[PDB]
C-alpha cells in the first residue's frame, strides 16, 4: 500500500489524537491494501516549529497546526487569536462554516498549502502557580505561548513576558519553573499533566485553539481523482468524530482536573471578565489592518 503520514504535537486521548486515528481506520477500510495511514502523535515524527516545510516538502501528507501556527503562510488566520473574539465554540463554529470562514481554507494556497477543514479543540484557559483574577496578576510573569504575534500581544497587554515555545517543550518549562504559566484548553492541560504543576487555573475563555487540517499540493495533486474523493470523505469523517471527541473532553478533562485537587480553579466574576477584555483591546487595533477589518467585522457578526 502507498504510505500516507500524518503527525502532530498532541498526546492520543485528545480531539486532534482521536481524529488522526480515525481517519487511519476509515480510510484502511475503505481502501484495504491501497493506502496506509501512518498516524505520529506527540512530536515523534515532526514537531510545530518543523511541520509545515515537512507536509510542503512531502515528507509528511496531512497535519493539523492551531490556527495560530500560519503567520509564515498567511496573515488572516491570526484572526483566531484574537483575544475574546468568539464567545464560546457555537460562534467559532458559525463563524468557521460561514462563507467567510471557509474562504480562508484557501488562504494559504499560493504558498502551497491546501485547507480540509477546520477542527476543534475548545476554548483557553490561563493557568499559572499563582491566581490569575485580574490583568494585574499577570504583571512580570513568564508564560509560553505557540509561536503567534498576536498572542505575544495578548501577554504584552498585561504586562506579562511571553516567550514562544514548541508544544513539545511546555511540559518541562512547566516543571522546571523555567516559565510562570500558559494558556491551554482542558483536554491539552489534561492530557499533558500541566495541570501537576500549575497551582491555579482561571476559567477564563479568552480565546480559541482550533485546527486547520492541511495537506500539499503536491500531494493531493498526485491522487488519482477517485481515491482523494475517498479520502476526503474519510477526512471529513474523522473530523466530525474529532469535533465530538473535542466537546466531551471540555467537561470531562475540566472535571478530572478538579476532582485531582492539584489545582484551584478560578471563576470570574462579570467585572473581572470585563477588566481583562478591557485590557486585551489595544491588541486588536495592533492587528486588524494586516488580518483584516472586514474579516474581523465577520468574525464579530458570528457571537449574534
Amino acid at each position: 500500500p502507498t504510505e500516507i503520514k500524518f503527525s502532530h504535537v498532541v498526546a492520543e486521548n485528545t480531539p486532534k489524537g482521536q481524529m488522526a486515528l480515525k481517519f487511519k481506520q476509515l480510510v484502511e477500510e475503505r481502501l484495504p491494501g491501497e493506502y496506509q495511514v501512518n498516524v505520529f502523535p506527540n512530536s515523534q515524527l515532526f514537531g510545530d516549529n518543523n511541520e509545515l516545510s515537512a507536509l510542503l516538502l512531502n515528507d509528511v501528507q496531512f497535519v493539523a497546526p492551531s490556527l495560530s501556527k500560519f503567520e509564515r503562510y498567511t496573515k488572516k488566520l491570526q484572526l483566531f487569536d484574537l483575544p475574546f473574539l468568539f464567545k464560546d465554540m457555537d460562534a467559532v463554529n458559525r463563524f468557521q462554516q460561514s462563507d467567510a470562514g471557509q474562504q480562508l481554507l484557501n488562504s494559504m494556497k499560493r504558498k502551497g498549502v491546501v485547507g480540509l477543514g477546520y477542527l476543534h479543540n475548545g476554548m483557553k484557559q490561563f493557568s499559572a502557580s499563582s491566581p490569575l483574577v485580574l490583568p494585574e496578576d499577570a504583571q512580570g510573569k513568564k508564560f509560553r505561548i505557540m509561536a503567534s504575534d498576536v498572542l505575544a500581544a495578548q501577554f504584552q497587554a498585561v504586562e506579562a513576558i511571553p516567550v514562544k515555545k514548541p508544544f513539545s517543550e511546555v511540559f518541562t518549562l512547566l516543571q522546571t519553573r523555567a516559565i510562570d504559566g500558559q494558556e491551554n484548553t482542558w483536554s491539552n492541560i489534561y492530557s499533558k499533566k500541566f495541570y501537576e504543576v500549575q497551582s491555579n487555573i482561571t476559567e477564563s475563555n479568552h480565546g480559541v485553539l482550533d485546527y486547520m487540517v492541511v495537506t500539499s499540493n503536491t500531494f493531493w495533486k498526485s491522487l488519482p481523482a477517485d481515491k482523494r474523493k475517498v479520502i476526503k470523505a474519510s477526512l471529513d469523517e474523522a473530523i466530525a468524530y474529532g469535533n465530538e471527541i473535542a466537546a466531551a473532553k471540555v467537561n470531562k478533562d475540566k472535571q478530572a482536573i478538579i476532582d485531582s485537587k492539584r489545582s484551584e480553579v478560578t471563576y470570574l466574576t462579570p467585572e473581572q471578565r470585563a477588566a481583562w477584555v478591557n485590557a486585551m483591546k489595544p491588541v486588536w487595533a495592533q492587528f486588524e489592518d494586516k488580518i483584516g477589518k472586514d474579516l474581523i467585522d465577520a468574525a464579530v457578526a458570528s457571537n449574534e
